[PDB]
């Protein structure tokens, strides 16, 4: 149906909009892509969904998709303008990816990054909200951390249940910014033999969206 973006996504701790009301452009927005940044990496490399290779004359919004019962929606705001996924996922040389079978409800991804101010490691998580909260203990705020609590919880739990709390509907997307230093050259986590942590980390933040118009 139509065209569809995100809408609704909950960074600020607050939702307070995020579209840009009278037409779609940077009007008078900034980039500041820091949160955003984060937002576009994890969105980019942890996505299914595709747009069936890429275009021949006609438009992002209708080539088809193909993916996975969790959303097109999630790609259909990165592809746009955002950086080709089809590249990433070789940019990328992707360490481990631990499967979430049917207990773990979220999923991991390590991922080296050669480039942006991202260390050489890092890693990303997606899977059920509520699922990761039970780990996440922080949330990113405009480039900056926030330590999550009891409240931070409350303004995630309102934003969530506002969006949706059904199913798939709401998604989690968050990361953590690995040591360089203190973490090994070999890229050597695997599987069996993690290393990493897997607790407070960093949100970053709801990549909600709407359907209705
Ligand atoms: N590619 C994905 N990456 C991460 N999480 C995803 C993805 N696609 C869907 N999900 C997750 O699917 C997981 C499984 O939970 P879900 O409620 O879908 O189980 P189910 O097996 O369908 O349950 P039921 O047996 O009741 O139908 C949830 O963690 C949800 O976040």
């Amino acid at each position: 149906q139509n065209p569809m973006t995100v809408a609704h996504m909950w960074f600020d701790n607050q939702i307070h909009e995020a579209d840009t009301t009278e037409n779609q452009s940077g009007v008078s927005f900034d980039k500041t892509s820091a949160t955003w940044f984060a937002l576009s990496r994890i969105a980019g490399l942890c996505n299914r969904a595709v747009f069936q290779a890429n275009q021949e004359n006609l438009p992002i919004l209708k080539r088809a998709v193909a993916g996975d019962a969790s959303e097109s929606a999630l790609l259909k705001c990165i592809e746009v303008c955002c950086g080709s996924v089809m590249e990433m996922r070789e940019k990328y040389t992707k360490i481990v990816e631990i499967p979430f079978n049917s207990t773990n409800k979220y999923q991991l991804s390590i991922h080296k990054n050669p480039n942006a101010s991202e260390p050489k490691h890092l890693l990303v998580m997606k899977g059920a909200p509520e699922r990761i909260l039970d780990r996440c203990s922080s949330i990113l705020l405009h480039g900056k951390e926030q330590p999550l609590d009891e409240e931070l919880k409350d303004a995630f739990q309102n934003a969530y249940l506002e969006l949706g709390g059904l199913g798939e509907r709401v998604l989690g997307f968050c990361h953590l910014l690995l040591p360089d230093e203190q973490f090994p050259e070999g890229f050597q986590f695997d599987t069996d033999e993690v290393n990493f942590p897997v607790d407070n980390l960093c949100f970053v933040g709801l990549i909600s969206m709407i359907d209705p118009p």
